[PDB]
């Protein structure tokens, strides 16, 4: 906040010389000093920055209209219009409940304006931050020595060491003093919430719509294990989404709890879709509690909301009927959802206060919102023991946390107060939407093959698309009728190679090289499948990198057209084996890939291997203990069927957990082998396209081995 | 790395002009250039830096001799000699050893020159960097757009809002662009320890003397957690020392073991020493185990190394005496062991590998290295499951870490290769030493009284200075000799109250008031107890900090005696309730604290309170169990004798877990109860100096609650 | 290539001084910048010149046909629109088949735009250079130390003798860098046919429309003589 931005030259004088000594002064105040021409000049100036913190004037050429836009474009902005001609008497209420602060054009009387415009930018600096981050910011101004945690203590030791001053030097000195401990008594504690770190909890709960909310500093990683090691104690059951993240899994390892699992959909791209309507019911519920050993009635319930893919549920749907005590929202890739009416009944805060059941949320504010990594909050709705749920907190998150990912936490709740937040979440959704719509344009328009996204074929209004059942974009046969809805923003590109039915096609290129070919020429892809991408249409995301994306594609297209060759188009794939890639074209590289796909019949594999789930032996908590004790053996991959396995198997594709710890692959669940085998098989082909399985681990012969427990 | 030092003007022109065009040159290719006037300001110049790269000096005027001493100084750095009169015949093999690029005095050729010089200076940035910092460094400058997590994308999310705009201008455009994800595929992933992260924790392994190193981005918090959740499955029992952090009272809840806890001894100050040598033999070891209801051999060990006073153990004695399969040593507050022979056998890396144990250490780099927050390690030391312990390490860090908080955690120990650290650690130790000698020459130089720091009254070489048993400044009575060495570089200062046998004197300050005045001066002490302070030299201390601190404790003592108002020397906490310290006194607020600790004989209480064990009606583990079934309620404190304790209480003096959860206050341990009576008692009389007990909850009417188990 | 060519001043300030930063940021990284009045202006300097890599214009008061027209005449050249107006959706497919990227008009951020934009002219110069040329500029822009032959090494000869010091400031330093021998494995040789020798040879085959292109280095005299002498032995006619 250093740019303030004066109105154009009138002609006359007596209104220019004073705005002449007024420039002067605030140049002498540290202020850059821009010159917009006219109105509209001022609207673009204002929309395409942000550092600007005040706009100086005339109230005679230009109306209290240009008080009102500016208003809409941002509500706190300090404006200082010039009163000469129109009196006291020309004021209007709505003027009255504007940021402007009215002067005089005086000669001589520069010093006492710009004091007063100072003052009031710091004002302005004062009310838009939020109180946190407001006193640590005043505490590195007024930098103070230390004698305590951390070492660096200001960053004061890496002024004394090369490598220490190359990375001082990269990272800069405001970063290193923003990094202090719980000593500093003036900023409070994380750990006992109390002071400004209490008010940050506070100002979070008003801002996303929650009773209690709390600031994680490790992650939704270590949020997901606060909420189910709270709701969840030992001897009792939860109910896990089988589309869950890898911490889930890792909590149900730590905790002496039983699962009943979720069974998603899904189509033959890969994508996770949701569970049915049926899984959510006492009726289902109850049989799978019958049919499982040593389990009871679930306690708690965790949901992964939305997908990896973006798929928001009826949660409406959820509350009432889902009848647990305890509903958990996975909401990692959905944090945004309280700015934009668009997302209205699709989270866990959505709606009020439902009776009889506490609902959590732990929004990942790093991965959508704009906020430093390691970054998680945990809002609750409902009533919860305060002291109980504090110290569950209190036991996985650390003691001295990082107060920049603090800070960028309560920054990025901070960043979607007003107006300002609202423009950016429906600027973001607006651009999404439009990207949409060209890409699926450019489809059209361009010859022979090119990029389809998966997105309903007529989309024009900004909601959440959902997915309906005489529809068949999303490929989710049966699917019930408003229990998806699409999120605009997780753009899922696809690549020929698919047909609309969910067979193969014969031309095809797999989303590996697309994506191999985007991160040469610096762009970056969020995770692909077999024939989809990602692309995270974040508040970050502009029109300059939308417009690069799209024109990387173009390229791409017109480079596999022309059939350049692999060492000219992919140096970094070729630098993988340049023996290999040495005389192949990218038509014969695609070609061999999706014949090598479509020969072992992949999508029909993946598609049988997760509709069936493998029978639970035992409690991945027992798998756990088992596995400390030192009983488990490392048997091949073939001769793992009636084995009960230890370690977690999570092959890419698609990117969910296939074999929990704990579990036996029966002959019911042969397929769940034969597509281990088969991904095995495909990918000791081609370098650079390795195997990616998380579990099975690779020997030198070429095949893979499972740790799995001991007879 | 762009200052380059020229030597000085010879006179003569043919080496001045080409001197000259490569100064011009080397302004050109953005190098700041500095003039040293002669050998020993070239010296203290190097000395008081970091940002230098390079010398250039003539090699007529000064000798090889100024290239061995820069190299005493910095090994790696980049020094070009200028060849004119010495032949090639002139060089020995230490010359040659060196980083000196030789050069002519040639017009018109000073573009080569300065084009070699910037190659020189980027081979040395790209030789003192790790690894992985400086892939990530690569990353960031070659900027590449994306479409992936973190949603900023670079920060530019915070370019367009203005409390965004506000937090981007604080921390500056690098550090924002330096928090990627494991979606940028050249740089590895810490989870899986591939690429980038591979080498770094190798890098690590060497440094470290360790076999296999991790870091963890929690903090040791968390790393205290994967050990004891790897080497300490359920159902067995570990050895945890009783001076322990919360981490691993949390760990202990969450994991179904069951303890015997270490009792260490500690003085009349509050100071926690250690525990004896008989506590780690096998008959006492043996004993505990049998008066243990469910309770087993110990199959792991926990022993904070060195305790929050840096009190070091000979762990070569405890390495060869504790016969458990796994011995950890939380090592929070010494990293930096490795780095100075001072400290050898001293931790649990010191000395070989032992035979038949697996020596863990868990290093917080954050503490008193130079490394931001919630960074930390561990280092093994033996054969370990390497599967079974990768997937314990997974099971509790994030899967999206900050590779800000990776990036210093390796540049930590990037900062104590070579000449550099080892001056660095050796600069600290000397520097702590120094200002212990003073503190002493001080405490004789004054009148009346003045502070005292708890060290051997005879301290003037550079070692850890060994707590003998013929000597009282320590106040271990009837210590084990050999067993714990002091830390030079942990000070803590002793303020008067105290004699030198235990009793109380009567004239005394606080170390409430001594902290608070210092905190208003503008330094920070890391924590207090009742008459003792602490300061950390860590390796950001230099004579500026240790000065003004000297020198806040001088105008402090200028002040008592002199006997200034509260309101003009303590406005801090005249703020607290400007009613009650209008018209108060400093020396009145110093003696009625002081009496109020004698007359309730706080000392005598907090010594009896802990040689005295509650007793453990339940595991820990099984106390976490009853609290989450809402099997707690809130009884007042002086009914809690008979109540087994559901949440820990942490009572501030001293910092030391008193009532551990699941176990109960007998008839046996009522000092416990009157310690805690005392404490809330002295409490509530004088206000900012309120009471800071963890576990006890503050009511309205004065007397504090403990949550407890129902019956 | 360091002629940058910026059009028009459009008159209102926001996408005025980030284009004035721009032009201070890229005159900061050692780029010519050119000031083109109006559109035939453009073309008429582009025809003229060849330095030019790289055309900065807005893309509201200038279509999408200014890069049509200059694409045909010259297809590689980058050119920098700045979207102010006109949203995403208003690009065809034949504007994405043109070497343009695409900017914005932010305070404060010319120096991000400045590096993309020489990053781009990087790529643009080892796009349309072929390959072993682009390997010997290569090669002489990190230039080492050599022991090997040539005996000037560089040039480093020609810089210690009066008569030498003449040929040298005639020739200058980079066509005396440019002369090496086999001895520098990088660039393979000519002589078997390798590395960046090969793909030079393979470069010459596709252009000419040859199954297999050699390249003399004595001259068609040479090359007469090699084709007689396969093609035609001894005792034949």
């Amino acid at each position: 906040m250093n740019v303030i931005a004066i109105l154009n030259h009138m002609g006359v004088y007596f209104k220019e010389e004073p705005i002449r000594e007024l420039h002067r002064a605030l140049e002498r105040l540290n202020f850059q000093i821009v010159y917009p021409n006219d109105r509209d000049d001022l609207l673009k100036l204002i929309e395409n920055n942000a550092r600007l913190c005040g706009v100086i004037f005339d109230w005679d050429k230009y109306n209290l209209e240009l008080c009102e836009e500016i208003s809409k474009m941002n509500e706190n902005l300090p404006l200082y219009a010039f009163a000469n001609t129109y009196s006291t008497l020309d004021v209007s209420l709505n003027d009255l409940r504007l940021q402007i602060s009215f002067f005089e054009y005086a000669l001589g009387a520069a010093e006492d304006i710009a004091n007063k415009i100072k003052q009031t930018t710091d004002e302005y600096i004062n009310t838009i931050l939020p109180p946190l981050t407001k006193a640590l910011f005043k505490y590195v101004r007024e930098g103070k020595y230390t004698f305590c945690t951390p070492g660096h203590m200001g960053g004061t030791a890496f002024q004394k060491s090369p490598v220490g001053s190359l990375f001082y030097d990269f990272f800069g000195p405001n970063t290193m003093k923003s990094d202090i401990s719980i000593s500093v008594s003036e900023l409070g504690s994380l750990l006992d919430h109390s002071g400004p770190h209490k008010e940050a909890e506070q100002y979070i709960a008003r801002v996303f719509n929650a009773d209690r909310s709390y600031m994680v500093t490790n992650g939704t990683s270590t949020a997901n294990k606060i909420v189910g090691m709270y709701s969840a104690p030992a001897g009792s059951t939860i109910l896990i989404d089988r589309n869950c993240h890898k911490s889930l899994t890792h909590l149900m390892m730590m905790s002496d709890v039983t699962p009943i699992y979720f069974r998603p959909t899904r189509n033959a791209y890969g994508i996770l879709g949701g569970i049915p309507q049926s899984e959510f019911q006492h009726a289902t519920i109850a049989k799978r509690v019958k049919e499982t050993p040593n389990a009871t009635w679930p306690v708690h319930a965790v949901i992964t909301n939305s997908t990896y893919d973006g798929l928001l549920y009826n949660t409406d749907f959820i509350k009432k009927t889902l009848d647990v005590k305890s509903i958990h929202f996975d909401s990692a890739w959905v944090p945004y959802t309280n700015f934009s009416p668009i997302y209205e009944g699709k989270c866990g805060m959505s709606g009020g206060r439902v009776e009889g059941k506490v609902i959590y949320e732990t929004q990942s504010t790093h991965k959508l919102l704009a906020a430093f990594s390691q970054a998680s909050m945990i809002h609750v709705k409902g009533d919860v023991n305060e002291e109980t749920f504090n110290e569950a907190y209190m036991m996985h998150t650390t003691t001295s946390p990082h107060y920049g990912i603090v800070a960028s936490t309560e920054t990025a709740a901070a960043m979607m107060k007003g107006n300002a937040g609202k423009r950016l979440i429906n600027g973001s959704i607006e651009r999404a939407i439009k990207f949409r719509k060209e890409i699926k344009r450019l489809r059209t328009e361009s010859d022979g093959w090119f990029f389809d996204v998966w997105q309903p074929d007529h989309i024009d209004t900004t909601e959440c698309w959902p997915l309906r059942s005489d529809s068949t974009w999303h490929g989710f046969k049966n699917i019930d009728n408003e229990h998806m809805y699409l999120d605009p923003i997780k753009v899922t590109l696809l690549t020929p190679g698919m047909e609309k039915d969910g067979t193969m096609s014969d031309f095809g290129i797999p989303a590996s090289i697309v994506a191999k070919y985007l991160d040469e020429h610096g762009i970056v892809v969020e995770k692909t499948g077999p024939y989809n991408l990602l692309f995270l249409f974040s508040i970050g995301i502009d029109k300059t990198k939308a417009l690069s994306l799209l024109r990387a594609l173009t390229d791409f297209k017109r480079a596999f057209d022309l059939n350049l060759r692999v060492k000219n188009m992919l140096p970094s794939l070729y630098r993988e084996d340049p023996e290999f890639y040495e005389n192949m074209r990218i038509q014969e590289l695609a070609q061999n890939i999706h014949k090598l796909i479509v020969h072992h019949n992949l999508p029909d594999l993946m598609y049988r291997a997760f509709e069936v789930l493998p029978t639970m032996v035992m409690t991945p908590y027992a798998a756990f203990q088992k596995e400390l004790h030192g009983m488990t053996e490392e048997v091949y991959l073939d001769e793992m069927v009636g084995r009960i396995n230890a370690n977690m198997i999570l092959p890419y594709p698609p990117g969910v957990p296939l074999v929990m710890p704990g579990e036996m692959i029966t002959e019911e669940s042969r397929p769940v082998l034969e597509f281990l085998q088969m991904l095995c098989e495909i990918g000791a082909h081609y370098p650079g396209f390795e195997t990616d399985i998380h579990g099975a681990y690779r020997q030198a012969d070429g095949r893979y081995t499972v740790k799995v427990l001991k007879e």
